């Protein structure tokens, strides 16, 4: 019905992939074998080398990612062999442990079986594997507002949170052929967390802030040569502004800037005092200090943009077009102090790539 879309994606991908692996001679025979396989079966199966390089290409093509200099060192874990809930659960546990690496974070992706002919083999409900619950009741707000809808789905299924501001959500996923997902609590031994302190202001610890070490995005689809890997969680390390300027600062997230102003001893009364700006800087200083003192990988937005400049230079030196989303590449703190702010970027979509997909809860 729709097999030729798959076949053409497969030609573009195999051509480009082998080219770069210095293997263009093997292309003609590999496309033959693929053409056979699609006719008989309706799909094809990537080699380990094709899958690893495809997931690396997909990171290199992610327009919104400032961290792409390191695209070629992605650790790719091939879990297309899993068939049971316990195997999925244990592969997700293993990803956390091996990506964390005692604080010296390793960018890692774990790839589960792809969609067969539209049908998902495994459907992950978490937005990240490690994330905090959020609650809204009696006009009383607890934890992370961005997690309210998933937290309510989890509690229909029999999970119950302690209603701290930092409850760890359970892993939640559904297998092909079950009506309902299963959930598993995270073993705390697997989860590194960082208390937020400030290098100079001893009272900052009175805020009792913390964040988790590793962001493991678990709800995006990886597409490589026409095959759709809807379950393929991946992680880098944080850039500090993600925690200090957004997760802990936004009014619709933890909304901590007024409390920060008070502990650093400035008034939060007049826009012209730039008290929100000053609080943002001190919170973001505290976040970088805290991760570094605990030995957990993190990058500041200036170093990150320096790395991205080198990515842009490599792309040219290799003859590849650069694509990028200016509105996501600029950092939310001092953007005009980076080179990114002062140039433009072509936002075209190149494949392999990571894509959004509809959430299964509401
Ligand atoms: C190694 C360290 C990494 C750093 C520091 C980094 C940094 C970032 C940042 C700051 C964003 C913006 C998110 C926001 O505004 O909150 C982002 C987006 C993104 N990153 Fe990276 N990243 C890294 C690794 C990775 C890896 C390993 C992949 C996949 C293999 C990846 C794929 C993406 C994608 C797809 C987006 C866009 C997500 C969306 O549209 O919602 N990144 N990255
Ligand atoms: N260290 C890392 C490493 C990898 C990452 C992969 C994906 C993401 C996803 O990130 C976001 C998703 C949704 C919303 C936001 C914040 N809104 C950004 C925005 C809004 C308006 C205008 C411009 N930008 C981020 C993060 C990763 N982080
Ligand atoms: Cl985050």
């Amino acid at each position: 019905e729709e097999k030729e879309i798959l076949w053409n994606e497969a030609k573009a991908f195999i051509a480009a992939c082998y080219q770069e692996l210095g293997k263009a001679a093997e292309v003609k025979d590999r496309l033959a074998d693929i053409k056979s396989e699609i006719d008989l079966t309706g799909s094809y199966v990537h080699t380990k080398e094709e899958l690893e390089h495809g997931a690396k290409m997909a990171w290199r093509n992610s327009n919104r990612c400032i961290g792409r200099l390191f695209w070629n060192s992605l650790n790719v874990i091939d879990r297309r062999d899993v068939r049971t809930k316990e195997e999925v659960r244990d592969a997700l546990f293993h990803h956390i442990e091996t990506a964390t690496n005692n604080g010296k974070i390793r960018p890692t992706i774990t790839i589960f079986p792809p969609e067969e002919k539209g049908e998902k083999q495994v459907e992950i409900w978490n937005h990240q594997l490690i994330r905090y619950a959020g609650y809204e009741s009696d006009g009383e707000r607890i934890g992370d507002p961005a997690s309210c809808s998933l937290t309510a789905a989890c509690e229909e299924l029999g999970w119950r949170g302690e209603r701290t501001d930092f409850d760890l959500l359970p892993l939640i996923f559904r297998m092909k052929g079950d009506e309902q997902p299963v959930w598993y609590e995270l073993p705390r031994s697997l989860v590194i967390e960082v208390p937020i302190t400030h290098p100079d202001i001893e009272a900052f610890s009175d805020l009792e802030l913390k964040w988790y070490g590793v962001p493991i995005i678990s709800d995006m689809k990886l597409e490589v040569g026409g095959i759709h890997y809807n379950a393929a969680p991946f992680n880098g390390w944080y850039m500090g502004t993600e925690i200090g300027a957004r997760n802990l600062a936004d009014e619709k997230r933890y909304d901590k800037l007024k409390k920060v102003a008070s502990v650093i001893g400035i008034a939060a009364d007049y826009n012209t005092d730039l008290w929100k700006d000053q609080a943002l800087v001190e919170l973001n200083k505290a976040v970088l200090h805290s991760y570094k003192k605990q030995g957990v990988s993190i990058v500041d937005h200036h170093t990150a943009a320096s790395q991205f400049k080198r990515f842009e230079e490599q792309a040219e030196e290799a003859g590849r077009k650069l694509t990028g989303d200016w509105t996501w590449l600029i950092p939310p703190i001092s953007p005009a102090a980076t080179h990114i702010f002062h140039r433009s970027y072509d936002n075209s979509i190149v494949k392999p790539n990571y894509f959004y997909q509809d959430k299964p809860y509401e």
